[PDB]
C-alpha cells in the first residue's frame, strides 16, 4: 500500500508514535518518507546480505526473520514479511523496541541524514489528527 502523508500520520498516532521517546510524530512520518515512500511494500538488500523491510526498512541482521540472513537476530520476534503489509501495526511495534534500544532515530540513516534537525512538524502540516 502507498501511504498519502496524512493518512500515515493518522495511522502512526493511532498507534501510539505520536511524541514516543520524545520524537515528534512529524519524525517518524519524515523517515517513512525517506525509508520508502510510504510504500508498505518496499524491500532493500543491504552489502552485508541483511534486506531492509517495509515503511520504515527494519533489518534481518537484528530484527525480524526473513531465513536468509546467517547469523541474524530475530528481536521483534516476526518474519519480515509481516512487515510489507497494509497494516503497519508489525512496522509500529517492531519501530518501538528499535527507538528504545539506545540510539534512538539515528537507527534510521535516513532520519539521521534527511530528517534531524530539519522542520519535520512540515511533514504533518494540514493534516486532521
Ligand atoms: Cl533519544
Ligand atoms: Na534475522
Amino acid at each position: 500500500k502507498v501511504f498519502g502523508r496524512c493518512e500515515l500520520a493518522a495511522a502512526m498516532k493511532r498507534h501510539g508514535l505520536d511524541n514516543y521517546r520524545g520524537y515528534s510524530l512529524g519524525n517518524w512520518v519524515c523517515a517513512a518518507k525517506f525509508e520508502s515512500n510510504f510504500n508498505t511494500q518496499a524491500t532493500n538488500r543491504n552489502t552485508d546480505g541483511s534486506t531492509d523491510y517495509g515503511i520504515l526498512q527494519i533489518n534481518s541482521r537484528w530484527w525480524c526473520n526473513d531465513g536468509r540472513t546467517p547469523g541474524s537476530r530475530n528481536l521483534c520476534n516476526i518474519p519480515c514479511s509481516a512487515l510489507l503489509s497494509s497494516d503497519i501495526t508489525a512496522s509500529v511495534n517492531c519501530a518501538k523496541k528499535i527507538v528504545s534500544d539506545g540510539n534512538g532515530m539515528n537507527a534510521w540513516v535516513a532520519w539521521r541524514n534527511r530528517c534531524k534537525g530539519t522542520d519535520v512538524q512540515a511533514w504533518i502540516r494540514g493534516c486532521r489528527l
